[PDB]
């Protein structure tokens, strides 16, 4: 039972003997250093760096000087002289106490004897010191050498002072009467330069039995400071001559097996102890833990109501970066625990003590300051935007789309996964999950972005620009220049830009039909029948041509080349909810790229009343705006629960790039049958993707359910109808009814999503509407159901004949679309009937 | 030139995601991706032991292949299906219905073996939450009721299963051994069942055809 | 209300109470430190580079001039030769802020028993500190670095500043009647090359809880220095000898965390503080500011005239 107050002051010296962490590491030492006396004595300490070193040897040095051992009380190298030795630093210590104790005796019996036999012993060492301190061995130090000293009768020759030191050592212990004398060097890690001489002292002098030496630090900088010793040995003619690939292994082979004799003849492994971090102690997901430790946050409350390290850190993470209970969630706090124990324990105090300071709020904005500075040495390498006043959402997802540049991954890059294999990016990435958290919480408009430049921008640089290792750093240079990728633009600037990306690769037969995309003609082509003609703006109405306006894209090559791009609905749905006010967000999304967008060829390619009716559209859709303000307030988005939407998507998005490639046919006209495909009911299939994209993930990770609304099964996209999605939305039904949540409140970026006017002509295209006796009948039961959700009826009463059974004046649907064409088919392969 | 040998090594670690933990499944799903990016022969829709379903509508056909309904069977086939699926996502989507995921999805039961959500959650990433993007290199009664009996015979075999693991001592040679033979194993199916395929494979009796069933 | 007049010097000696940027920031961190010393107490000001740095450190000795904690002058290494080390220069400044108390006594009583317990503590740390003046430490020291004393509490032997200099700064808490000591710094992104001897000395001979030091500057300066410094680490022959991808990458790893942790134990997390950026300031376009700033910009102009500074 440790207790772990965190308004403590936390220092190196204020873990007391209640707060070691390591209450039992601290004693297996104990039973080794009293039987080894008993019967090379080298003790050393492994640790994490900055995990529990300090308060180990804290512990340590207390519980001995509560069998006798005099702890000669810590001496740390690299809080001291460089030049000077460390039998030097230990000799005046030992000197000190031991003459300290002959101060009162004042010409006792033993008191002339034993400071003359101390006083004896150090001019001995005086004697031989110097030759340590020596430039050079000069002839008159070898008269000290040739004349032996005839006292205490020494069985090594000449002036060596091995043999002399540790008749010093029996002197000490002599004098305060102890059984052993304990040195306890700390650590080296800081400057090693130094530390070699530590070394050296260690394995040179430090022989008798009666002395125990207790080191510290961590194994790898002193695995790197004994090779680059090693490799000192080797004249430097030697390392510049033979440049052969055998030469250098034979040397190479030749330090490694240095490096491990010393270290074994140095430090004994039955002597070394190491550390165990608090991530052991609470073990896996469920296991029992060796020992139990507890922090606690507030003052107020007693010890009694303790809570574990894994559920402060559980507790902190999970509504701090939003993240529902689940695998995704209960899996970072693995990744918190596995970090240096005073890093992820000064992360924690500072969100909880920076709790306790607001609240006398943006909780995500909180906990993004305690990792902030605790986790700021990987920024530099991974070059995130450590300025504060960066951190706008163009930024963030250049710094996503730099976070992928350095893990060269694209499935899980965009997810945000702090798991990569260095535990910089791997870090780097926790704070880029919590930065999303920041900026986009409360937000839907910066939700959108997010799928196109913060997960589809990533996505779509894997698919349709990858299609020499140093190229890939080439492109992406490239990349950043021509697509001007984080550069702050509009969503729309943006889709016409990704629709040339896409636009790129072609298909066979030379048809204009990609993920996502679909083709107008802009060439009258003779020979043409039936209704299909050029593409042409002004026949749609006031809502569909405003509709249309949201889905036209227009590309500035050599010959100028229309499309349908479906990022531009996303790119309308993602600004106009930025502004929701003062009618300013419609004048110009929507009249952009036709005339003043600048869009190109990648450098790696090789190529009535008019104003008063359209009013009515342009009130429409800001209407129901009215609401999201008290809505995407309940949002709370997390770089996890965006990857997760995106991914889905893009998969959702290519259902007609293919399946409904080679099926246009000459009757396309007013199609009735899922065989049957044209640019509507293309259309058509793409934005019911949208709207449902969200919807099955995102009742997964949303901390206001605990539950799952989709259901148990498979689940699948609307490829050719909406049978599946309806059958989910009545599951959804019924999950929704049998409940008291409203579907405003539980789902609300799907209440917000469907609702909006942008998109709803384009839900049921007059000539993409699936008439067929069996698609019908969910066709019914799905329309019926999402015209309930919106609240008031999107459709007339005329419509629905004219819809299902096959130019009357409709508002609420694209009418033209289907009659443009696409370029290539040649329309061969009429439509099968069986 | 042979960095070639070091940037092959320095993008698998990348795109195979090495290290990354992650359900077994998924694991197995850019697995998929990368026994999918090499097209065979002919286009013939065989690969290393990995079901390549149809949801084209090509015209006039006899016999009684069609596309593979998904609401029509029932929850001990869906359950299976569901972890024996896999869904990769080109210019072509191209649904799978590969087997490692039936390794995959038993994997983390084990693990988790209660909280009664694994044996629902695990089944159903790939499905439509677990999209893989196209590699790099490329050049491209109730409808949940029914579920309970599906359930309460895995629970029992769970209980078994739970209290028999505990005498597990393996060998990693062994294990490297026993991959292999499982590795070998599914290439006979892949390559000589290639050209199996006939158009009277109509629940076929004989092992001269290779119909959907017989290749998994 | 915030008026600044731009006609004004405007420099760090001449902002004024109200003419000042961050109102509430300064008393925040005035707040942290006598938080702090009630029960390693260092304080880093992480400002932006020639973004109100000095006119900052500035406002907290005149907050703590007016428990008490005396003000040490500001120092700084980049005003100073480049070989002088730090704990010389404020042992030399707490020195003088000790006998401009006692020369106020002039022969009392009280005063001689004063100054007598300072002249024995100095002579002390004299000879510990004389090996770090020389460059070279001559063999000569090591039978006079020696010395048996258990007065001061000595926590270990030979001649060692670290009990020392507490002590020494102990003994500036009674004689100047505080409760703690204050030293403040400047800007060391002028020449950071030398503010390693700062780094050291703050994390060697400051380790008291009766003092608090505050520092500034660009936090990544000091990751630049410090990264550079432990690359020195290494023997020169080490890098030349292991050139391939992985041995750069295993050196790349281990200095980060050298790094990372040295940070964290040398200025602590919840001791840094942000100078905010003027953008941070005035906010978004429509988005209220947290102070409002503005600007006297005529000289005829009124105060109530100022208008906003966007």
């Amino acid at each position: 039972k440790i207790i772990i107050n965190l308004f403590a002051p936390n220092l190196p010296g204020s873990t007391k003997e209640d707060d070691l962490i390591q209450k039992s590491l601290r004693d297996q030492l104990v039973e080794s250093i009293r039987n080894s006396i008993a019967y090379r004595n080298v003790f050393f300490v492994d640790g994490t760096r900055g995990a529990g070193k300090t308060t180990f040897i804290n512990s340590v040095v207390k519980s001995l000087n509560s069998v006798n051992i005099k702890c000669l009380p810590t001496i740390d190298p690299t809080k001291l002289p460089r030049h000077e030795p460390i039998l030097v630093t230990v000799t005046a210590r030992l000197n000190k106490m031991v003459s300290d104790k002959l101060k009162g005796y004042w010409a006792s019996n033993d008191y002339r004897k034993q400071k003359e036999q101390w006083q004896n012993h150090l001019a001995q060492l005086q004697r031989g010191l110097h030759l340590l301190t020596d430039k050079e061995y000069k002839p008159e130090y070898f008269s000290d050498a040739l004349k032996l000293d005839a006292q205490l009768d020494y069985s090594i020759g000449g002036q060596d002072l091995s043999e002399i030191f540790e008749e010093l050592v029996k002197r000490a212990c002599e004098i305060l009467d102890c059984k052993a004398i304990l040195i306890t060097f700390d650590d080296i890690d800081t400057q090693f330069d130094a530390g070699w001489d530590v070394l050296e002292s260690i394995r040179k002098f430090f022989n008798s039995r009666k002395l125990v030496v207790v080191a510290t630090g961590d194994l790898r900088l002193y695995s790197q400071l004994i090779r680059g010793k090693q490799y000192e040995n080797y004249s430097k003619t030697l390392l510049e001559q033979e440049k052969e690939s055998v030469r250098l292994a034979e040397r190479g082979y030749m330090v490694e097996h240095l490096e491990q004799q010393y270290l074994l003849k140095l430090f004994p492994v039955q002597k070394r102890i190491q550390l165990k971090t608090m991530l052991q102690l609470v073990g896996e997901k469920g296991k029992a833990g060796k020992e139990e430790i507890k922090v606690k946050t507030e003052p107020g409350m007693q010890d009694i109501d303790a809570i574990d390290v894994r559920q402060a850190i559980g507790d902190a993470v999970r509504e701090g970066l939003n993240l529902r209970e689940g695998s995704d969630a209960d899996m970072y706090v693995n990744e918190l625990l596995k970090q240096p124990v005073r890093l992820l324990m000064q992360v924690l105090q500072d969100f909880y003590t920076k709790k306790y300071h607001a609240t006398s709020l943006s909780v995500p904005n909180l906990l993004r300051n305690a990792l902030y500075g605790s986790m700021l040495s990987s920024i530099y390498r991974a070059g995130l935007n450590y300025e504060q006043h960066r951190f706008g959402m163009d930024s963030l997802c250049k710094d996503i789309f730099t976070y992928v540049k350095q893990d060269r991954d694209f499935n899980t890059g965009f997810y945000l996964r702090p798991q990569s294999e260095s535990e910089a990016l791997r870090n780097c990435s926790i704070y880029l999950a919590s930065q999303v958290s920041e900026n986009c919480q409360g937000s839907l408009s910066k939700f959108l972005q997010m799928l196109l430049v913060g997960c589809g921008s990533v996505s779509i640089f894997n698919q349709f620009v990858t299609e020499d290792r140093e190229k890939f750093e080439q492109l992406i240079s490239e990349y950043v220049a021509y697509m001007s990728v984080g550069r702050i633009e509009s969503a729309s600037h943006w889709a016409n830009r990704c629709c040339a990306v896409v636009a790129n690769s072609p298909n066979d037969e030379k048809i204009g039909v990609f993920l996502g995309m679909v083709q107008l003609n802009r060439k009258s082509r003779q020979h043409m029948p039936g209704g299909y003609k050029k593409f042409n703006i002004d026949t749609e109405n006031g809502l569909a041509k405003a509709a249309m306006a949201s889905s036209l894209s227009t590309v500035a090559s050599n010959n100028l080349m229309d499309f349908c791009s479906v990022f531009n609905l996303i790119g309308a749905i993602a600004d106009i909810s930025a502004c929701r006010c003062e009618r300013s967000a419609i004048t110009n999304a929507f009249n952009k790229v036709i005339a003043q967008t600048t869009c190109i060829v990648p450098p790696w390619s090789e190529a009535q009343d008019d104003a008063t009716e359209f009013s009515d559209a342009i009130t429409k859709v800001e209407q129901w705006l009215k609401n999201v303000n008290e809505i995407e307030i309940g949002i709370r988005p997390s770089a996890l629960l965006i990857g997760k939407v995106w991914s889905r998507f893009y998969f959702n998005l290519n259902n007609v790039a293919d399946q409904h490639k080679t099926r246009l046919y000459r009757n396309a006209e007013h199609g009735r049958m899922a065989s049957q495909s044209n640019a509507a009911k293309i259309m058509r299939f793409n934005v019911l993707a949208f709207l449902h994209a969200v919807l099955v993930e995102e009742s997964l990770y949303h901390s206001v359910s605990d539950r799952e609304y989709i259901g148990e099964g498979l689940r699948l996209n609307p490829v050719t109808s909406v049978d599946e999605f309806e059958k989910k939305i009545k599951i959804i039904g019924e999950k929704l009814k049998a409940d008291n949540k409203t579907w405003k409140n539980t789902h609300p970026l799907f209440f917000l999503l469907i609702s909006c006017p942008i998109l709803h002509p384009f839900i049921f295209p007059v000539g993409g509407i699936n008439c067929s006796v069996k698609a019908l009948n969910k066709e019914t039961s799905f329309n019926k159901l999402i015209d309930e959700i919106v609240g008031d009826k999107l459709l007339s009463d005329e419509e629905w004949d004219y819809l299902t059974k096959n130019q009357q004046i409709f508002q609420n649907t694209i009418t033209s679309l289907n009659s443009s064409t696409i370029v290539g088919a040649s329309y061969d392969k009429d439509t099968p009937a069986r």
